[PDB]
């Protein structure tokens, strides 16, 4: 796939990354999985998030909600909508809270954003999570 | 952790397994992640699910739904409730449709079931998916 408008390349093999958590957004009618590279997953599990370490990459994968034919009360993934990424580099991405933001749309992997300044949209909401280093997700608890 | 009543041991390192899908069960008020070992993940991605191959292991992880303090419309994991497993061995588990079923409850990982016949409960529902080799989950679509 083409790079994002700010120059960020799509991380190869993100579909093999370990699970950090899951979510459902009522207003978007979607289901989401949150995965990370090994630096991200080690930080998540030890609570090294004030701040997240350089080299951590988070991905969020979104699907439209659909219902299971044999069990209609189970909400399950339908069409794939987007892959959203945050790349930690405190020096390189100082103007956007130390994070490099990027999104690719659909099974076609089309890069999102009108121009190289697109990540200001992402900051509009993610600045609300400034006390948690711009990340909303609380890693899911496991034994 | 202690073994299940049918003698199945808790699969070690399941939290490091690759993602097959996600779900939300309305009547249970939860969120779930579906992971698998590398035998199951190969079979899922290649469509080799008639039947699933011997050695495939599927896990479902469940959390109570909670809402994000900074974004109330985001439904997110709360307390960890259970880990559910299905281990494919067509010969060994021929009496339960070719799958070895087991559940461990909570952060303490307490084995579920009154006695060695507990998996007949699981079969009561999972026999509804008998045409799909007793598995409801459709692997989530990714590029
Ligand atoms: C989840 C997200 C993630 C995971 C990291 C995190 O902060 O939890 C990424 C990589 C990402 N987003 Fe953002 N996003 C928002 C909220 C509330 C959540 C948590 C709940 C859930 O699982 O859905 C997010 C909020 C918003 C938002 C407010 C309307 C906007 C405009 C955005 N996000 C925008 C972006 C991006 C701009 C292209 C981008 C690359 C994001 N998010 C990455
Ligand atoms: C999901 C499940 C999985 C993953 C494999 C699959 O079939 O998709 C495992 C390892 C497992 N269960 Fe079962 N379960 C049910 C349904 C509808 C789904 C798909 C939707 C979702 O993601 O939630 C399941 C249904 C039922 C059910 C009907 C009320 C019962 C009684 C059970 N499941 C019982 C069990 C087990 C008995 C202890 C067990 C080990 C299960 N499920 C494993």
């Amino acid at each position: 796939p083409a790079a994002a408008p700010n120059g960020i390349s799509l991380p190869a093999g993100y579909k093999d990354w370990k699970m950090i958590g899951v979510s459902s957004r009522i207003e978007q009618n979607n289901l989401r999985a949150i995965l990370g590279n090994d630096i991200a997953v080690k930080a998540a599990r030890e609570g090294r998030t004030h701040p997240w370490p350089d080299g951590a990459i988070l991905v969020k994968l979104s699907w439209k909600k659909s219902t299971h034919e044999l069990f209609p009360s189970a909400e399950v993934p339908g069409d794939f909508t987007q892959a959203d990424f945050m790349v930690k580099d405190a020096a390189k991405y100082a103007s956007t809270g130390g994070w490099g933001y990027a999104r690719w749309l659909g099974m076609e992997q089309k890069p999102y954003g009108a121009n190289a300044d697109f990540a200001q949209e992402c900051m509009g909401c993610h600045s609300g999570a400034k006390a948690a280093d711009y990340v909303f997700t609380h890693p899911a608890k496991l034994p």
